[PDB]
């Protein structure tokens, strides 16, 4: 279980109209605890599996922690 920019198949981020969808869709397929739009992409919190999650930019990563964590 890690934390990570949530791609479904090849690279197409898990959406994210809002904010707990992205976090349901990732406890879903990836087995996150929780996600959301981060910056520019459906961050997720404890994809177990990990399709290709993408990689976060620290500034972005930073961002997108104390929010959560």
């Amino acid at each position: 279980k890690k934390n990570g920019y949530a791609v479904d198949s090849s690279g197409k981020v898990s959406e994210c109209l809002l904010n707990n969808y992205c976090n349901n869709i990732c406890t879903k397929v990836y087995y996150a605890t929780s996600g959301y739009c981060c910056l520019l992409s459906c961050y997720c919190f404890g994809l177990d599996d990990d399709k290709a999650v993408l990689k976060i930019k620290d500034a972005t990563k930073s961002y997108c922690d104390v929010q959560i964590i």
